[PDB]
């Protein structure tokens, strides 16, 4: 159920076939066409104008560089281009039509009243053009390539954490020292590292770009609740599985019995854990805010136990 | 070990390099060439004719629109095109050669007797042509883009279900009401929702398109067996992980002891579960049937328990 | 380590051999001798006068009826009898000497300065006499047959309770009723009786007579602590094992799911339990107080559980 | 299956009815008769002479003081008494006949060839006499009152130890100290006392007198084996249940994590335990050796555990 | 709550003090008096005649040898004796008065209308006499010494069996044989003996004599129920703890894997078990029937397990 | 943190936009340009020359076919091409600049001193050219398409294996045969197949091409350690999840008890398992060696148990 951006968010319109983006400028000569991505080119950014009235459910595509809006028509030439007036003409309103299968993240930009669909191709000219909406070709599909967004915050819904698996893992058994009887001090040292896992999966809301790099703040099961381990300072990649080391350190001493051989077994509960969360983002150029819901999942550890027992 | 369709199933031949499909028509002028996908164009569909005799193991590619077969030769011009007779000429028989790595779902269409390989590119003309089979280039690879198939049924192999993980999850503890002694009624209400998971992974047989949308029928562990929960009415996407809510509802009352404070703990076993299955499909245009084996996997819950205990 | 009564407590001196008790009266003629027990005869009761000075560690035996004290001598005749003055003569001081084996609850009453030991027999006259302390015969042994004491209170040392064994016992499984789906009410009834056990064992202090009948107040394990079940109104016999019935009663109803067959399993933890205690007693004739420490032991039950589960 | 002493062991013959013992001396006048027990009187001790030949299975009763043997006859007077020659006359051989119920530890001493049974009573004279073996009266029963035996050793059959019950008992939970983070030392102290139980029950062999006092050496479950705790220095009473204190002492320190609140739970497994054993005894006057098999039973504790866990 | 025999059951009246029994014959001269027990003497047996009308709640004591009834009066001499007419005179009706403590199994035989209590002593004549009921002495107490009864049957109330403790006991671990790979046969043998325990404790009904010897039929826990092991052919002693051996025997073979070292662990659940029961008895001389309820208790074993596991 | 190949390893430079590779030959005429991949064309292979001195951190791109190095300049024409001298000119040194998001596996090849960036496109000529480094377009990105490498060995770091989940799965219960008593032989057969899982995930080091086919050697949990099952002979695909069958076979016989019905339950522990590993590879053309660290993960089974129990 596709995410369409609200009015103040910018994006590029990437064509499935052309693998190129639409541009709209005042000059040079060709004012609208296709181009390889250049994040710094205002020329390639657009935002949507939500139609109202008989246009409710449709959208106008406003150029960020020129402020003009796109149009698609069949009678007059050229069939596509820019024009003033934020949607003054019926030629400026488009219906966003999601594709299926390999095109489920893509969609056509069909302008109803003229029965025309936007075209983006590099195999035939004009590269940026339109076609009778009834004949569907793959080069009529577009996807959103949103503006660079900064992930400002991650807020976990700890109350809804969940243990998906759990098996005890003995970190260190050995660590058993003796001295017959009397003695006095027997201290142990524990330093075990476990490779943990982390994945921030999209659930709903703003569609963050896969691989987006952001930082720390990862879930942990306490003993009766889930909590956030602010120490994990690794760099995460949105939508992808990352790994990180967790080291358990501990030092404890014993000796006080009639005379025994002390054994120390350090154990932890390891397993798969997951927690819901909400991410807060804002436009780097505008500060425009949005949110994204997601579920965080990972292999983790909890309940570090130290068991002491004497022998003879 | 690549899936080659039987004789009555249609498909498009998508080129790795051109990202375009082969077409074969009677008119306009250029009767065979490349084109962006248009699912409604019979022009782009083909089926295979299984070679026999000295042609066993080879195939002819029959156009659905014209009924003619493709050919690849080096002497006479043009080197590729259409021709009558379901494989009358040695020029019509092809060897399907699977690629590796990034080309493991692709293959070359090599016509042995002429030592020629089909070509599909957009960087050089002719776009649809052939090349000496000994010199291998990426633009010689094709993949099947099968006709739209309807998923008519999913039959789970319940006897072979399997619990991959299991940990108790307390849905609701609290829910403990008192009234000292005497009293008479103490009823509790349980309404807890768990986000479940679902994935239909391909194992063998017909290669269903990733993302194909179909409906319900998902596995559940009873107490000693696996069963199908027909209530889950969510829309699934083949080959992809989906999520769905499961709500546990229950109402029970107590009170009948010498006078106590009743506590109610509702618990469930949550964990990863998987089950084998077979999907039955048919051509939307023909009704031609095929099957696909797969393994279904998901995070689930089972064995809802309600424990009652008095206090003082 | 024998219990010798303090100065204000009365008792009878029962002879091992004679199986008769010593009496001391002013009249009839024979003022001191032996007699079968008659609890109402003041004639048979005595109390001890704790020696001091060079008599510390020795005792005088004062008659309750006459107030006179017993004496044991060898020169003058008769060798035993009564005399005024609470221990005026060296003839009135006795050493209490515990026996062993079958005589561990008995003891000789040896009067040191004369080297004489009290005698209590029915096979030879005089029945009540003495003998040279160096020649030990069984008829020189006595035991205390204390005055009737009332058990006023039992105070358990709950903090020190202890579970000696524990095994779950299913009181009632069956109790599973259905009605397919919809329905609305499904209430269960539980009434199970377990034969419990109870024994009040002597540990130290006043030696209560075995079989003494007294009432209620018996230990029970709560969930984290031991508590006293004041409901058990059975009559106990000190030092002996008693039995008593414990009935578990409960009524609870369910039904609120999409439609299932409800099962109810009522379970308890049964096992051996024991707890230390102190008993407070007083003389029925005097009100003289004493205490007795003991350990209470018994087969019991705890943690009644009711588990609800649906089926299909 | 009654224990009859071998030839070199001495005993007294206690009568059920008379509750007196048989004596055989050279002087004064009455050389054989009844008497209250006097352990120092050689006069009351006897040993058995195992019959052989046609007397196999019968026994002669030899006086320790005079060395003569007892006889029972009907023609000549007196019917019972002493005589020289270790069983020269048929009058000296007796059949030991065990009684039942309240007489299961008693037996008649029947002299077959004369059809006479020994009598021991105080209600009619002669007190020590005989009666026609066919008419059985309670005063014809005797029991062995063996000479004082010293318990020299107890050897447990550890390999055959057995846990009859087992339940964890938390000795001390609390003992949890914090200091936020950093800190450095957090040591705990454990001192918990449990009242243990001990009983040495007769199984076979020499019948040790109930209540016989002897010392230490009591079973304990290690972790995989049973062992003897030589520290328990309490005084035991054969055949009776004794109690003794067991104190667990321990001191251990921790602190070494990123900063937590340490909790320490000391736990033990308590339950009923039993082990077979053999006791070695010898005559205090002779050094004559014998053994006694038995099973030792008691409430004990094992596997002291110390579990460390941090909190926040 | 003392067991008084119904009309057709015979018994002896044993005196607490005299430790002798009452006899009633037609000749010799003294027709009623005291005597040491002689089970074969009809002379010592009596049965009760349950009073009715104004005598309801009282009893007459009928001699088995003479058929006459006992009487207790104060005016006429002798005060006690025999008389014809099954209770014709008011002198023949007695009130049975249970004692307490050491006399809880004894009772006085008080004849109300004359205010007299039966006496049984050997320290003063007449030995069998009576006394003013208001002055209570120990020699006024009697207890029942019932006729020899045969235990014909024991019927356990299996449904009410109960596990009081339970701990796994490994009978034999070792028994692990290898041969690398291939091989073919690896059979194990199990022969382990456990010393079990058995006690038949009185609960209610006929008071069987302690120590009474009878045979087999002992409880066992199956897997979900209790059953009777008819194989245990040991001789039991009523009211006392007995022991008996239980041997577990088993032979099983394996070998069929890719090549491993087989280990076999034979384990059982041992613990304390108890079950209610009813015993059926009858008079050896009459066949008169009675029952006795009781609880059976013992250390037992159940659920023999054999676990097979390979190694490398 | 991108993997840049050391000096002796060859690769192709695939353009993000052109999806074509760079070639450098001596003839025909155009000596440098773009081309679809042809693994056999030496023409398309290059290796890097690690800059030193003021060029440390930069690289020269040496053609394998010609041995010449690439250059990028702005003054002189053509702006890009080949040249002798392994980095003689400042024009030959490039900075490798990793992209983000969809370009995280791609990078620009920027030549600093001229402020120029390599270009690879098919939408505008020249296809292989350069651009002012300050204006970034997607067609400036390249990725490594390494030479075919052979996976010579996989060495698991068994000591660091880890159980992520664990749940018992009963392979076969039923298999329970009887014959009442006596009998003699009762053998069982076990043959159960479980579909296991396997995935070799990249962690660090050489970036093996996804899908690369190689063979066997997969982890297994023993009982206390992880070991390699050399039997699994399946073909794996690097970076992708594969499946494989595991069959448990076993034959064992019993019968040796007093007469029972034998039941056999075969059980295993199934769950998710993972283990670190290092793969050793070498160039197929050179033998040049490299390594790749990775974590192996899969659904597995361990601890096959066979439990034997009798019934009646
Ligand atoms: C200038 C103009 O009107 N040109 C059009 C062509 O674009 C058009 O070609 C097709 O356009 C579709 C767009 O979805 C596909 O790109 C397809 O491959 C093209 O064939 C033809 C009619 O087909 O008409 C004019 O020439
Ligand atoms: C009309 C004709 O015969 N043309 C051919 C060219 O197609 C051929 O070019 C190559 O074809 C392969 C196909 O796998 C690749 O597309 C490659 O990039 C092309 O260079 C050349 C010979 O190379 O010969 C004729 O011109
Ligand atoms: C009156 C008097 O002095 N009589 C004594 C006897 O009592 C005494 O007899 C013994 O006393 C002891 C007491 O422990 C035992 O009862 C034993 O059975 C008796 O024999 C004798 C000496 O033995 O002397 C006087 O007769
Ligand atoms: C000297 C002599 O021969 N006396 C006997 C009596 O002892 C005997 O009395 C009985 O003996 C038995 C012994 O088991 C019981 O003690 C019983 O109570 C006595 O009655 C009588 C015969 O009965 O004969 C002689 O008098
Ligand atoms: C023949 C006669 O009447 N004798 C009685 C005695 O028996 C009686 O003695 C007491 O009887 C009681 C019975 O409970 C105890 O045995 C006690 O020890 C005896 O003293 C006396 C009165 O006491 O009267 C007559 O002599
Ligand atoms: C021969 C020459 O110098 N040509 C250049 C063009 O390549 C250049 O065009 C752009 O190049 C970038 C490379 O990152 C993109 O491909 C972009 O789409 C092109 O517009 C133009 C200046 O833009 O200048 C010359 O014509």
């Amino acid at each position: 159920d596709i995410y369409i951006p609200p009015e103040g968010l910018y994006f590029r319109l990437l064509g499935f076939a052309s693998r190129q983006v639409i541009f709209a400028r005042n000059s040079p000569s060709p004012d609208v066409g296709l181009s390889p991505v250049n994040d710094q080119a205002t020329d390639q950014y657009f935002s949507l104008i939500y139609g109202t009235g008989e246009h409710a459910g449709l959208y106008a595509i406003k150029s960020k560089a020129t402020g003009k809006v796109l149009f698609s028509r069949r009678p007059a030439e050229p069939y596509v281009g820019q024009i003033d007036g934020d949607g003054r003409y019926p030629d400026n309103w488009f219906k966003i039509e999601p594709g299926k299968t390999y095109l489920s993240k893509y969609f056509r930009l069909v302008q109803p009243s003229t029965g025309t669909a936007l075209v983006s191709r590099t195999h035939l000219q004009p590269y940026f053009w339109n076609h009778p909406q009834t004949e569907v070709f793959d080069d009529q599909y577009f996807t959103f390539l949103f503006e660079d967004m900064s992930i400002d915050k991650i807020e976990y819904d700890l109350k809804d954490g969940r243990i998906l698996s759990s098996t005890p893992n003995v970190l260190a058994t050995q660590t058993l020292e003796n001295t017959s009887s009397q003695t006095q001090e027997m201290s142990f040292n524990l330093s075990q590292t476990l490779t943990q896992t982390s994945t921030f999966a999209y659930t709903a809301g703003f569609t963050i770009a896969v691989g987006t790099a952001f930082k720390a703040g990862v879930p942990i099961f306490a003993e009766t609740e889930f909590k956030v381990d602010i120490s994990v300072d690794n760099q995460w990649n949105w939508g992808e599985e990352n790994t990180f080391s967790k080291t358990y350190t501990a030092t404890f001493s014993v000796r006080a019995g009639p005379g025994e051989t002390v054994k120390a077994v350090s154990t932890v509960d390891s397993g798969i854990i997951n927690v819901p969360f909400t991410a807060y983002l804002s436009s780097k150029s505008t500060g425009f805010e949005v949110t994204t819901e997601g579920i965080w999942r990972g292999v983790s550890s909890w309940d570090l136990r130290h068991t002491l027992t004497s022998v003879t």
